[PDB]
């Protein structure tokens, strides 16, 4: 006999973005229509403090100093398909056999299961996309 | 589980593997003997 012993799965260990430590960089905002936004930006409005002078100096003025930041927009997405003979097995029962069941409920667990690893896939798809963005601001330690 | 690429870039698809590890089967012995004069004096007592 060729003895098939007990089958063994793999653990698709789950990530939510607030508990990993990047978060604390982050400061995350549903917006709903964040897709039709062309630009955001702030603007900032900063005036400097300045000192009295002395004896044969020309005291200076007073400095308002107005700058603007935009937003950068960056999308995410992720794909994942469905063989047609999935997609015949997950919308009916044939007859109602028993092979035909136990397909029902493989298709069933393949959609939920790819459900489940795409959204996991969008997680860390924000991970990734955040650090890419703050590697492109960090400048290195030398030049700060 | 697999990551969601940037702008337009290509995602991988989803990989499933297989594994399947194989049985090693190895034996062990030992012999030891009785000598003929051992096994007369075993059970049969010839006299008291």
């Amino acid at each position: 006999f060729e003895a098939l012993l007990g089958i063994y799965c793999n653990k698709i260990e789950w990530i939510n973005f607030f508990t990993t430590p990047i978060a604390v960089a982050a400061n995350v905002i549903r917006f709903n229509d964040v897709s039709r936004m062309t630009l955001g930006k702030v603007l900032f409005f900063i005036q400097l403090p300045r000192v009295a002078t002395g004896n044969d100096v020309t005291a200076p003025k007073e400095t308002t100093i107005m700058v603007a930041k935009h937003s950068e927009k960056h999308p995410i997405n992720i794909s994942f398909d469905l063989s047609a003979a999935c997609l015949e097995h997950l919308e009916n029962t044939f007859k109602n056999t028993v092979i035909d069941q136990i397909l029902n409920i493989n298709a069933l667990h393949t959609v939920l299961r790819s459900l489940k690893n795409s959204a996991d896939s969008l997680e860390r798809g924000l991970i990734h996309a955040f650090m890419q963005t703050l590697l492109r601001k960090s400048p290195p330690q030398f030049i700060v």
